[PDB]
């Protein structure tokens, strides 16, 4: 039973590697994981934001079944502990479970005290070790959970957290612009820490602060502890990247290196903190006998809060590799990510695929491979896709849901967007240079006619549009 | 019967690669080799410059025995075309053999006409291609020589070169600094080529004319066609770099990003061609049946010849990674050079190796692996040391030369440099930044006490002074 690796990129999007495209910057470490293995291109995060796409790929279930959306740092965990969930699938195939990076998935059971037992968390999900930034790199609490708790936190400068107004004693952004390494919108102008304002309020923890710079070391560092502790048995590890998540704000190591800003040296040091960890599997003689999956949990975005000169010094690129959308979009670069398999002892045929595989298929999958039967109930959204993960030959799936602040489902060729006569909230405002996709008529495209999504073609195609409709429909009723 | 290729880097230094402890640039191609297979730590050329080097390497013949040295771009070939050499035998186990990058060992037989068919070269020394630079970057003529002919020739304006007088109207750096893209000292000042001034003259072929900001292009190219036309037999590449020899020109993919200037980023470079080649093997499925060594012709130099910001960017990178000595040096940083293996369908043991090992045991170790039966006079220097090679707990010689200016063997721990009583090209003094070991005094180290032979132990031991003497005196009279 080989080992588990699960690589997680935050923002990757689909043309965001050199082995996918890119020209300005190389990512030589993850471009040798394509090479030996096989290269999805038509492989899709089930949502086009964070915490969706990281409930469906751990709870094998479509997001909006429990309204996954967006987190605050705050936020009570969103997973069901008492059901089954990816990593508890694995420990009882006998794997231990591992994740360090970014949870996003929330915390206790309604209101987090940050300075006692911080529980249900990972632990309770399945996961033998944690070692968390709690939400994303720009929102407070800014500190590292470690299974339980708050790492280096001192009991006489206790930690408070606010979403509703500001606390503490920390300088904020739009009142000191002179602390701050570079600008940030409204919505990022609050509580300084390292030099960065963040979206929200922390009081103390001064002790416990964290120092993103410090991030590639830390995270690669724990991820190694955990590999070297647990070499003599089946693991896996589930690594969700901050990078290439806002604040960019890279290491030395890194900065000013892309030539493409901080945006571009986050990549950078993304793929550098791939190559610690692959590198340590080889020369620890797991690698062969471990199965790595890369992704991303969604697609890219140029500024996403902070002046940070993505689109001043992007030049030419294009994270989205001439996909339409990108990050929040119903588009196909909301979705459409990179996805890398490697397993030197069960690929049967390395290579590029473009099998239909959705990132909710992972899971049963998994299952497959760690020789565990499913109830009916478990898992339910997800599908078996272990032969395409194993064969560029192989073909994955019929059709593929993508969520959004709609929904859209790919059948074959056929790309459908369902109206959408909601509301979005206030921040999506920022981030027009997105095409969201959210329109009150209907969309429909052949992506093999029209890759970009340009071509409209539901007044065309009234018969395929009342059908694709349906079932979006049918699935939201499926009980 | 696995494909052998050799990736042989221009003036590679210990520690100029990060899996040998450079902090300040990034080697991540060459240490997922490292990593993955064994990384050797007293691994030698023969020779600390290029040309003796290259020829024990192709003919497991120590340096001396041809009084092989430097070569000028126009000296004919001092390898006996009539007699074995590693290409041949490989060819006699059947391999298809291939030469792309830098050649340095003469061309021709006393005149070469640059404008006809040039013979002897690399083909009659059993090579089936070969693409090459005729000597080094810095020495006329500036063209590339396919098989037997000069690439991109124009027959009406036919090519000359001397390193005794001018020739030819192109302007020389001594005349025109206007036009250079670096300074140099008044050897490297004569003939301008594409901005940078050469060692020596060349009149006519424009067309020909190199440029060496597409070398990793050009070079990368051939490579991968005469491994893509070749994937079907057994194959030999020899691939000898440019990178990282003086002029350093690096492409604008790496100019700047090193931080050490254009070392480090000749470095990058070096790098970046290693994967292209590496990644070719493993998408084409050739990787896990391919034996790569990798390794250098001779150790490190700061500023040889151009003044290209080398030691000003140095920060603290010590590519000798304390050491003594460098290029052209006895002391041992002037051999002492990384070394490392891949062979996945072979390799026993991976790891790190301090097998004492040197680059003239490759062609015995070689035709063991090929089974090809070598007469009592081939490769008569040369040792098979397959084990060690493939076996990171094996070990390696009890003996072992180092070739320089003067004559030094290894002896398990020990090192003793045979007194120097000759005289040395002008062009030495040139290249004082680094200590070159020649005392008219012998010298003994204990290495294992001593790693950077700072204390002359000479007189402490003048029985051992004498029993490795012997063993040169014995090593140089042999018939
Ligand atoms: O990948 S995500 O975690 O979904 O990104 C979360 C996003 O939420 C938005 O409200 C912010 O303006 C963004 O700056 C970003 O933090
Ligand atoms: O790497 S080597 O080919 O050994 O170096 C040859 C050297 O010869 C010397 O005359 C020059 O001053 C150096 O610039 C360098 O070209
Ligand atoms: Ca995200
Ligand atoms: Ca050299």
């Amino acid at each position: 039973k080989p080992n588990i690796v699960i690589f997680y990129v935050d923002d990757l999007g689909y043309g965001d590697l050199s082995s996918y495209g890119m020209e300005q910057a190389q990512t030589p470490n993850i471009d040798a994981l394509a090479a030996e293995g096989i290269r999805f291109t038509d492989a899709h995060s089930s949502a086009a934001t964070s915490t969706p796409s990281r409930y469906s790929l751990l709870t094998g279930q479509y997001a909006f079944r429990n309204n996954a959306a967006i987190l605050p740092g705050d936020a009570p965990l969103i997973i069901d502990h008492t059901k089954p969930t990816l990593p508890k699938m694995l420990q009882k195939a006998g794997y231990k479970t591992g994740v360090v990076g970014k949870w996003h998935l929330g915390l206790g059971d309604g209101f987090v005290d940050w300075n006692k037992a911080v529980k249900p968390g990972p632990i309770e999900l399945g996961f033998d070790y944690s070692f968390l930034i709690p939400a994303t790199a720009d929102r407070v609490p800014t500190v590292f959970l470690e299974n339980h708790h708050v790492v280096n936190l001192d009991p006489n400068d206790p930690i408070t957290v606010s979403y509703e107004k500001r606390i503490g004693n920390r300088p904020v952004g739009t009142e000191h612009p002179e602390l701050l390494k570079m600008s940030a919108d409204l919505q990022h102008s609050n509580t300084i820490v390292d030099g960065v304002s963040r979206i929200g309020w922390m009081a103390g923890g001064k002790s416990a602060e964290w120092k993103d710079e410090e991030f590639p070391h830390i995270f690669t560092k724990k991820a190694i502890d955990f590999i070297s502790d647990n070499k003599d048995e089946s693991f896996m590890l589930f690594f969700p990247f901050s990078d290439i998540h806002v604040p960019r704000v890279p290491n030395k190591m890194f900065a000013g290196k892309s030539g493409m800003g901080p945006r571009g040296d986050a990549i950078l040091q993304m793929d550098w903190m791939s190559g610690q960890i692959i590198d340590e599997l080889k020369k620890q003689g797991l690698y062969d006998n471990t199965l790595i999956i890369f992704s991303s949990d969604n697609g890219p975005v140029m500024d996403d809060g902070y002046a940070d000169q993505a689109e001043e010094l992007r030049g030419d690129h294009d994270p989205a590799a001439g996909y339409r959308g990108g990050k929040y979009s119903a588009y196909e670069a909301g979705t459409r990510v990179p996805m890398i398999i490697t397993y030197p002892k069960g690929i049967k045929n390395n290579g590029d695929s473009n099998a239909l595989v959705s990132q909710i298929d992972i899971y049963k999958s998994l299952a497959e491979l760690a020789g565990v039967k499913l109830d009916n109930s478990e898992a339910i959204d997800s599908k078996n896709m272990l032969p395409a993960f194993l064969d560029a030959k192989e073909s994955g799936r019929t059709d593929m849901l993508e969520e959004s602040f709609t929904l859209a489902i790919r059948s074959g060729k056929w790309k459908y967007i369902a109206p959408f006569n909601g509301t979005t909230p206030d921040w999506l405002a920022n981030k027009t240079a997105i095409e969201n996709g959210l329109k009150t008529e209907p969309q429909l495209f052949d992506l093999s006619k029209d890759r970009n999504e340009q071509h409209n073609v539901a007044d065309k195609y009234p018969k395929l549009v009342f059908s694709l409709q349906a079932k979006i429909n049918k699935i939201k009723a499926r009980k």
